[PDB]
């Protein structure tokens, strides 16, 4: 039912606005924190009511966008020193042009199948453009965007940042944050360095060097897990008994998502699991990062227990664990982490980032990839805020996607990969 029409480089408009061309042989090389993420595309999909701007003003909009967001114009090389970097080539982001033969409300609320994959350009076949965007127009003039975009180049905070920067230019309003693209004067290792905390077996590993296999293996399942208002005070009531202040709604969710997975997989009571949360170290970090910093600025808290004393003890029990090991990945940690990179530990060892995107064998263990904070009110090209946003298909077991409710009513609702045996399970240990 989706028909591309066009499929074209847009490339920086400096132009528009009278200013100096780019030099297209800027380079701006990677950070530690950049190569610590996963090297791999991330798909999200956004929903606009009819009337919504024509592609010709949206196109114009990401051009000027593009001036202020060059990094997403350019292409993955090396830097002199022959350590990965973005060229700032401005060969342009891929723009692409579909119509739907079908109204969206026929097809609303869209589930997380295969089927979605047609709503974005892949991310799969080995693209060249490090940003690339789909604009799909449905038969009453309802608008879907879908973004497939380089988690090496940028963390879910600094691509929420473009997104809402596309949409800023294309309004004619000044773009907010202010980006921030000089990555080689962050993150610095300190003199002498310091590393107090150990990072193998954390962030970094030893190196380690068919089609039909998978015959007998059970299908996964991305299955939509609704958090009411209601069942969120009572999980954070729970949670929060005796304490001096609340435990927060990301936190309790992750606890209860961590231990009913536990319980749905039917893992022996002995079995070793840990949930990796993403922290942002913006704030953590001293001197502090700017908002509009357009890299990635994350590391991961990894609280590990048992099994059976996961799913035996109350969700208070996996709260504390979470929370404690969360406080622990401080500005301490983040720069014991940039001094171990800059050690020549990683290099010496033949060290390479756990982030390992080529994997979808998850268990024990599970992530939670929160995008509590993904734009959605900020997104206003002109027709209003989307009605509806969603990830992208992503069947990988454990891999758990938190989004916001859609209608703004305070809920939260988590996409949940599980192997189909485990289901009944799952939704039986839920309440």
């Amino acid at each position: 039912k989706i028909t591309v029409h066009s499929s074209k480089a847009v490339k920086p408009e400096y132009g528009a606005c009278g200013l100096a061309p780019g030099c297209t042989a800027d380079v701006v090389p990677l950070t530690v924190l950049d190569k610590a993420n996963f090297d791999t595309y991330i798909s999200v999909i956004y929903a606009f009511h009819a009337p919504a701007p024509p592609n010709a003003v949206l196109e114009a909009g990401l051009g000027r966008a593009l001036v202020d967001y060059r990094e997403w114009a350019g292409r993955l090389g090396v830097d002199a020193s022959g350590g990965r970097a973005i060229l700032l080539n401005d060969a342009g982001a891929r723009f692409v042009e579909a119509t739907a033969d079908v109204a969206l409300d026929s097809v609303m609320p869209l589930k997380p199948t295969s089927e979605v994959l047609s709503l974005h350009p892949s991310g799969d076949d080995g693209p060249e453009e490090l940003m690339l965007i789909q604009v799909t127009r449905f038969a009453c003039g309802s608008l879907v965007v879908g973004f497939t975009t380089q988690h090496i180049v940028s963390d879910g905070r600094s691509t929420g940042n473009f997104f809402v920067a596309w949409s800023q230019a294309t309004r004619g309003a000044a773009i907010d944050p202010v980006p921030v693209h000089d990555r080689a004067s962050f993150f610095h290792p300190r003199e002498p360095l310091h590393v107090e905390y150990e990072h193998r077996g954390v962030e970094f590993k030893p190196c380690e060097k068919v089609c039909g296999a998978d015959g007998d293996e059970d299908e996964v399942v991305v299955n939509k897990v609704h958090f009411s208002r209601e069942f969120i005070s009572k999980l954070k009531a729970h949670a929060s008994a005796g304490a001096p202040r609340p435990c927060s709604t990301l936190q309790c969710v992750v606890a209860h998502l961590w231990r009913s997975m536990t319980m749905a997989r039917g893992l022996d009571g002995g079995e070793t699991t840990s949930v990796a949360i993403a922290v942002d170290g913006r704030a953590r970090m001293s001197p502090q990062v700017p908002d509009g910093y357009t890299g990635n600025v994350i590391l991961w808290a990894r609280p590990t227990t048992t099994a059976g004393e996961l799913v035996t003890r109350p969700v208070k029990h996996a709260v504390e664990l979470i929370s404690r090991e969360v406080a622990r990945i401080n500005d301490g940690y983040f720069k014991s982490f940039i001094d171990f990179a800059n050690s020549g530990a990683v290099e010496k060892e033949r060290l390479v980032a756990t982030a390992d995107a080529a994997d979808m064998v998850l268990s024990p263990n599970i992530e939670v990839d929160s995008w509590l904070r993904i734009p959605f009110y900020d997104m206003d090209f002109g027709g209003g805020r989307p009605f509806f946003f969603m990830p992208s298909y992503l069947p990988v077991e454990g891999l758990l996607i938190l989004l916001p409710s859609f209608l703004g009513d305070g809920s939260v609702d988590a996409y949940v990969p599980l192997f189909s045996r485990d289901m009944n399970t799952f939704k039986n240990c839920c309440y």
